[PDB]
């Protein structure tokens, strides 16, 4: 259901951080992403429903 991260990034992140292929958040970390949602960085708190498995999948595709 989770895909490989590409759909999750496109649906939840690309509007603010760019298409995955040219994302400004390449090389991010799970700790940065969880902290950004939890701290509402840039208004990101609405993403608090994403699970650890979903956030990690997004981190991993940004590492490729
Ligand atoms: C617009 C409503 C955004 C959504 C959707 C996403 N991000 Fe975001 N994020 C946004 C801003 C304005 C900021 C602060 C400025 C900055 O770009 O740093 C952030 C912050 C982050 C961070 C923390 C900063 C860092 O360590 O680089 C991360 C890790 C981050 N954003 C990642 C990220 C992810 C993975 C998103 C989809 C789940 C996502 N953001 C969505 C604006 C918006
Ligand atoms: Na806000």
């Amino acid at each position: 259901a989770d895909g490989d991260g590409q759909g999750l990034y496109a649906a939840n992140c690309a509007a603010c951080h760019g298409a995955l292929a040219t994302s400004e958040k390449k090389g991010t970390t799970l700790a940065r992403l969880q902290s950004a949602v939890s701290a509402n960085a840039g208004g990101m708190g609405f993403l608090s429903s994403l699970t650890s498995a979903q956030l990690q999948a997004i981190v991993d595709v940004l590492a490729v």
